[PDB]
């Protein structure tokens, strides 16, 4: 069925996701996954170094899974949200 080998070394950036900077600290998110968005449409908020508050979604699209998730800071690096 499945096998387990750890995972060090990479994360679970999938293809389309926007990985952060480096971190930052979230304060709350907007889509629930799944949803639909526009081109400006927030897709969440965060705040690490005044540089992202409302995340507007770039383009008009569906959220495949999110990956961020809330009261979550210091988690950068990763795909915030997976979007095509």
């Amino acid at each position: 069925m499945k096998l387990k080998v750890t995972v060090n070394g990479a994360g679970k950036a999938g293809e389309g996701e926007i990985p952060a900077p480096l971190a930052g600290t979230v304060s709350k998110i907007l889509v629930k996954e799944g949803d639909t968005v526009k081109a400006g449409q927030t897709v969440l908020v965060l705040e690490a170094m005044k540089m992202e508050t409302e995340i507007n979604a770039p383009t008009d699209g569906k959220v495949e899974k999110v990956l961020v998730k809330e009261r979550d800071a210091v988690q950068g690096g990763q795909g915030l949200i997976k979007i095509g």
